């Protein structure tokens, strides 16, 4: 029933450059903030987010094409990580934070990408989210949502399940989230199936040592 996210949290070199000192202290934050999000009720199958590992930039090539972006990235994590998940270095999913402004094919409009429905594949369970300075976490919820299968709130299964009467994590584009529902309907049995269906069996065991906020 408790499920735990063991996350490794990189930040690019052009993160370390405006940041500095302060960038661990922000990953962490922009990382709590996140995890809240996850625990909300509206999700249906709360899970825990907890920061693991965390690397501060040989490394993966980061460029305006998002897509790239990703695919540099998830190449580049599979060699920090082990083949056990009871290897304490292990790691579920592997999340980028970069001040490069990402973009789609004709509009640099994205802040991030991910792999959809990878949260226990290890090769493929992937996300980066371009560092607006103040939303990250919206951003950051985003993407950890499709790695967990996820769709887009305007997607037609979604209409569905989330019935005719913008303001969720799993919107198109970035608007203001609803505190007291996060998530969609649709959202919460995207996930809950995928769960359901065993995708989420890398999410059982407990971490030994989550990095904390002081
Ligand atoms: O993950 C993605 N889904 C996409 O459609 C997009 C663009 N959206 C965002 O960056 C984004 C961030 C965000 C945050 C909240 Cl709270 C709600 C919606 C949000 O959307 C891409 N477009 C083209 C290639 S990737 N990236
Ligand atoms: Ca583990
Ligand atoms: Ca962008
Ligand atoms: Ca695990
Ligand atoms: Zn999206």
């Amino acid at each position: 029933l408790s499920r735990f996210v063991e996350t490794l949290v990189v930040a690019d070199d052009k993160m370390a450059a405006f940041h500095g000192a302060g960038l661990k202290r922000y990953l962490l934050t922009v990382m709590a903030a996140a995890a809240k999000a996850f625990k909300h009720p509206s999700i249906r199958n709360p899970v825990s987010l907890v920061v693991t590992r965390l690397v501060i930039l040989e490394g993966p090539q980061v460029g305006p094409s998002a897509a790239q972006t990703l695919r540099s990235f998830c190449a580049w994590q599979r060699g920090l990580n082990t083949p056990e998940d009871s290897d304490p270095d292990h790691f579920d999913t592997a999340i980028l934070f970069t001040r490069q402004d990402l973009c789609g094919v004709s509009t640099c409009d994205t802040l991030g990408m991910a792999d959809v429905g990878t949260v226990c594949d290890p090769a493929r369970s992937c996300a980066i989210v371009e560092d607006d300075g103040l939303q990250s976490a919206f951003t950051a919820a985003h993407e950890l949502g499709h790695v967990f299968n996820m769709l887009h709130d305007n997607s037609k299964p979604c209409i569905s399940l989330n019935g005719p009467l913008s303001r969720h994590v799993m919107a198109p584009v970035m608007a203001h989230v609803d505190p007291e529902e996060p998530w969609s309907p649709c959202s919460a049995r995207f996930i809950t199936d995928f769960l359901d269906n065993g995708y989420g069996h890398c999410l059982l065991d407990k971490p030994e040592a989550p990095l904390h906020l002081p």
